[PDB]
């Protein structure tokens, strides 16, 4: 075999080196015109070394101060030798390196560096940047199944090898010989199974392994593909991704097994997959964290999982595992202590993974086994009665001063039977509110589980000075030796705070660094509760501690438990990060990568995962069948579920469905640019599966606006419930068919948000689901509505009432937005999708306008339960997020008084009578999208509807088939969604008769001053919902029949 070398040329010196109050870059021209190259040179804040550079980006003529065989160079003029500057390296105006370059005068302190075109590196010298271009780089090569490579680098090329070392990198020696051991790859042609598994890798150019390749010695240590030409100098050599050739060598054995430390009365039996560890130790430590014991680990051939099995006296200890293993990232074989990826108890602050068997008795509150779900979900009847209150265990109880101290902020708070916050959920649920949905409380990483290093705000402030140096450090430092608490110092710097001194964010902002609060979104162990939200973080008691306030909620309150999951990302990866659990233990496996770098991709926000890899989708499937029978969670939503295949979401339910037939899984169905690798679990894609997603569609048509919305368009972007088109504001254009197309889209979410759901448009077309459009994309999406998860607020964006303080006409008083807030709940609690809305919209909850309240904490979070307030202009919202909006914000905020008792207790008695009204007929709650469509209809459309009236009626009658209520014969929806009382007039003749529910509420109800007349004529106030309903006298009657269209 020809033996692969370096280039046998001269390497480049310095064609110059910078002087004083210089700088030089050296273009090094590895590719085997310099006249057209030139640099766009600036200064900005954070780089402002360069003397006078050319202003105008049009201006070519920053050519090269000299060039030679290697390439063109720049000598710099600088005002100073320290600090940085910017660059852009171009030919014309055209981008030579994507990047935008920082030249770092601290990491070269010569300021002579040099660059390639097509690369973001920066080399302090030709000679580095030489020996990078002819070295490994890059990630770019795929091993994808036992004998494929599929890498661009080799193509048309007659030497491609896979080069391998177990302790040390693949590199040329001293002779400049790559003498590491080698398989010969061939040219091939991919299979159709790997074209199936990685459809945005099949057009790569495929090489084939020997059949008879040892893939276990490779995979132990560093691979990298390497690419020669016939006298044998290197082309090109890459780093390996090898995810592919994981799952078709293990996966299968390997999830035939089950993980963790599994406990039973026999014994235990620790298992944990690592296919490419050379070596594992299970390290046993006592109760204070000594080791006690270290044992090697017993390798599975076929699997790649590693196992040790002991006694039962294991119970209760902790334990890591102590990885030997090869990290592509580091490109070291890195040495570090590990918790269990499949832990299912912990230590405070997770720093070690703890034995547990969670069937244990001492584990569960009394009663537990028989602890049943309190709302059916067999049926899509069933189902679509679901109706959500989406919540924080923070958010619950952190200012509830009837929850005894002790439990504020913590699991056992819905204990508290005489608690504000306790008896509201019980009212709520009386009358129609099913379903909690907790935000995470799995193991998070973004809080601190030690609670003598944090602060929270009912704290003095000099706690805080003790545990946050950068307050210490700031402007609030003054604060320190005060005797007040963090919250009384908040609370008087409210008077003088405005967008010109945002000073409670100011603090605030610094707070939140070590409070005891964040929503979660952040996994640190997926299948162990989070240890804040309990008395005792330390060990077990978290479990049941977490199960007595399941059992609560469902017992007690009688509503069902949804857990939100956060499966599409971790945490951290790499081999040195606090919280990258699974990325240690498997490097590049669990991750997505990108496809040149091999960086683990961000798109998520954080570490995105990989649920297409057969072991991740294992470990998802096996966590939620913990949460499942372990915790009893009757349904889980998933974030950012596009992240995840269709295919792995559905079988994920199958395995659950196993466990209990009745689950019901939906999530975040939003498009995540991942169709070109797997088919994604969307709202589209999701069609007919009985999976739900979160509709977009009504909540942008009733609020108003979109999240991206800054400005003045938070404002001009007025909604249905905030009176698009019929009362205006003083910046929006919206003109009315802008606000009748609003109210399709709103009409299309009240049946159901169906594909084929048929209705006539804003100009009198008849039009399917699919044909009304949202935003450029196909309206109606669903199946079936239980496919179909409606809502107008949610933990993320701001709120509904901060939505409409944002938009509302200035003419709008106080009444009138209580009246708009029902109104826009009214859609989704009326309609036939599954209902879904924030903790304290039924209280007008504010966020003071924070946007993105993930990390505001107890202030900007707040919801008052002694009902004195919506926490409504309590400070200008966190700057690095809603700094652009400061200025509409001081434009609306004062236009109306804030809310206090009078205006809460309107709202919540607004909010319990839809929940009521949803819950008082099978016909609110279909279920089915064949029923749907033979019942829903819509009155007042078409280009001559009077604009914000929305109608619905719901068919009971002879045609629509069996009588599904025997108390009526069909149902009107109306919601005047406008400041002019309208009149229904075509049902005169038939003589409709107010809700029961409604009639009760008397004054207070949503229909207050609704008449219907001796003819049979409906009139509805200004900014009312009605419910009217056709009584069923001795047999079925001809309620009110879908016309055909
Ligand atoms: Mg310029
Ligand atoms: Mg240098
Ligand atoms: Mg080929
Ligand atoms: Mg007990
Ligand atoms: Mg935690
Ligand atoms: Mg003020
Ligand atoms: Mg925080
Ligand atoms: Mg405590
Ligand atoms: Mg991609
Ligand atoms: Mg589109
Ligand atoms: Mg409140
Ligand atoms: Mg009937």
């Amino acid at each position: 075999d020809v033996v692969v070398r370096l280039p046998d040329v001269a390497v480049p010196g310095e064609a110059v080196q910078a002087s004083a109050r210089q700088a030089v870059i050296h273009l090094v021209d590895i590719a085997g015109d310099y006249a057209t190259k030139n640099l766009y040179l600036w200064n900005n804040e954070t780089c402002d070394a360069l003397s006078a550079p050319v202003a105008d980006w049009n201006d070519v003529s920053t050519t090269p101060t000299g060039s030679d065989k290697y390439g063109p160079y720049w000598v710099i003029p600088l005002t100073k030798e320290s600090g940085c500057i910017n660059v852009i390296v171009r030919d014309g105006t055209n981008k030579l390196i994507d990047s935008d370059l920082r030249v770092s005068f601290s990491d070269f302190t010569d300021r002579t560096v040099s660059v390639i075109a097509g690369n973001s590196a920066v080399y302090d010298s030709r000679a580095d940047a030489f020996r990078a271009a002819f070295g490994v780089a890059l990630a770019d090569a795929h091993w994808v199944d036992k004998t494929t490579l599929l890498w661009p680098g080799g193509e048309n090329k007659p030497i491609v090898r896979l080069y391998y070392s177990h302790s040390s990198k693949v590199a040329a020696d001293s002779n400049g010989e790559f003498s590491d051991k080698y398989v010969k790859l061939t040219p091939t042609t991919v299979s159709q199974q790997v074209s199936m598994r990685f459809p945005h890798l099949a057009s790569y150019p495929a090489f084939k392994l020997p059949d008879d390749v040892n893939v276990d010695e490779l995979l132990q240590g560093e691979t990298v593909a390497i690419a020669a030409e016939s006298d044998g100098i290197l082309s090109s050599a890459t780093q390996v991704q090898t995810a592919g050739v994981l799952d078709d060598t293990y996966a299968a054995a390997a999830e035939a097994l089950s993980y963790g430390a599994q406990l039973t009365d026999s014994g235990v039996t620790f298992r944990v997959w690592a296919p490419t560890a050379q070596q594992v130790e299970l390290v046993i430590y006592s109760a204070d964290k000594k080791v006690i014991a270290s044992h090697p680990m017993t390798r599975d051939s076929a699997s790649g999982a590693w196992s040790w099995q002991g006694g039962s006296d294991l119970k209760g200890a902790f334990y890591r595992y102590a990885m030997t293993v090869y990290h592509p990232q580091s490109r070291k074989v890195e040495q570090y202590e590990v918790t269990d990826p499949y832990a299912h108890s912990l230590s405070t602050n997770s720093e070690y993974s703890q034995v547990v068997d969670l069937n244990d008795s001492a584990l569960k509150p009394e009663g537990w086994d028989g602890l049943t779900m309190p709302h059916a979900q067999k049926t899509k009847a069933d189902l679509a009665k679901m109706t959500i209150h989406e919540s924080h265990i923070r958010d619950l109880s952190a200012w509830d001063q009837t929850v005894p101290a002790e439990l504020r902020g913590k699991y056992l708070a819905l204990t508290a039977q005489e608690s504000n916050m306790v008896q509201h959920l019980k009212q709520l649920s009386a009358s129609g509110v099913t379903h909690i949905e907790l935000l995470p409380v799995f193991d998070l990483a973004t809080v601190n589980e030690f609670s003598d290093k944090v602060a929270d705000i009912q704290q003095p402030f000099s706690r805080l000075c003790e545990v946050n140096s950068a307050v210490k450090s700031s402007e609030f430092a003054g604060y320190c030796d005060s005797g007040s608490t963090v919250e009384e110092v908040l609370t008087q710097l409210k008077q003088n705070d405005s967008k010109d001194n945002p000073q409670v964010q100011a603090l605030n902002t610094l707070v939140a660094q070590t409070d005891s609060y964040n929503w979660g979104y952040d996994p640190f162990h997926y299948t162990v509760p989070e240890g804040s939200y309990a008395t005792d973080p330390e060990g077990t008691a978290r479990i049941k501690e977490f199960r007595t306030m399941i059992q609560a909620i469902k017992q007690d309150l009688g509503m069902n438990v949804i857990m939100d999951v956060v499966y599409n990302h971790t945490n951290a990866a790499g081999p040195t990060d606090r919280t990258s659990v699974l990325d240690k233990i498997v490097p590049w496996y669990y991750q997505r990568l990108n496809e040149t770098t091999g960086s683990v991709e961000s798109a998520t926000c954080c570490s995105d995962s990989a649920p297409e890899h057969r072991m991740f989708a294992k470990l998802i499937a096996d966590s939620l069948a913990v949460w499942t029978t372990d915790y009893k969670i009757d349904g889980f939503r998933f974030d950012l579920m596009g992240y995840h295949p269709k295919a792995q979401i559905l079988s994920a339910w199958e395995r659950i469905k196993a466990l209990n037939p009745d689950i019901y899984f939906f999530g975040e169905g939003w498009d995540s640019n991942q169709s070109d690798r797997f088919e994604i679990a969307s709202q589209i894609n999701l069609k007919g599966t009985g999976i739900g997603t979160f509709s977009d569609r009504l909540r942008d048509a009733v609020r108003g606006g979109g999240p991206f919305d800054s400005g003045d368009a938070l404002r001009q972007n007025q909604g249905v419930g905030s009176g698009a088109g019929v009362l205006p504001n003083e910046l929006t254009t919206l003109s009315d068919d802008q606000a009748r197309h609003l109210a399709d889209l709103t009409r299309l979410g009240m049946a159901g948000n169906l594909a084929d759901f048929v209705l006539i448009d804003k100009d009198g077309a008849v039009k399917r689901g699919s044909e009304i459009d949202y935003n450029g994309a196909p309206g109606g999406y669903a199946a079936d509505p239980t496919e179909v998860v409606n809502y107008v607020s949610k933990h993320d964006n701001q709120t509904l009432w901060d939505m409409i303080s944002y938009k509302a006409a200035q003419e709008a008083d106080l009444d009138t937005r209580v009246r708009m807030q029902a109104v826009s709940l009214a859609t989704v609690m009326l309609g036939q999708g599954i209902a879904f809305d924030q903790q304290g919209s039924e209280l007008l909850r504010s966020k003071s306008f924070t946007r993105d309240s993930y990390d505001s904490g107890d202030w900007f979070n707040r919801v008052d339960y002694s009902l004195q307030d919506n926490n409504y202009n309590v400070g200008m919202p966190r700057s690095s997020d809603d700094g652009s909006n400061y200025d509409i914000i001081a434009r609306v905020k004062d236009a109306v008084a804030t809310p206090g008792e009078t205006e809460l207790k309107q709202m919540t008695a607004f909010y319990q009578e839809l929940t009521a009204l949803r819950k008082s007929s099978p016909l609110f709650t279909l279920g089915d999208g064949a029923t749907v469509m033979k019942r829903v209809d819509f009155r007042n459309t078409g280009a001559d509807q009077q604009t914000g009236l929305l109608v619905m009626t719901i068919d009971d009658g002879m045609q629509a088939g069996a009588s599904l209520d025997s108390r009526v014969d069909g149902i009107v929806v109306a919601i005047n969604a406008a400041p002019e009382s309208r009149t229904l007039q075509d049902f005169a003749g038939t003589s409709l008769q107010l809700s029961a529910i409604q009639q009760a509420a008397g004054d207070r109800s949503l229909a207050s001053g609704v008449q219907v007349a001796a003819d049979g004529s409906v009139t509805l106030p200004a900014w009312s919902v009605a419910v009217l309903e056709l009584p069923q006298g001795e047999s079925q009657g001809a309620g009110l029949p879908v016309s055909s269209k």
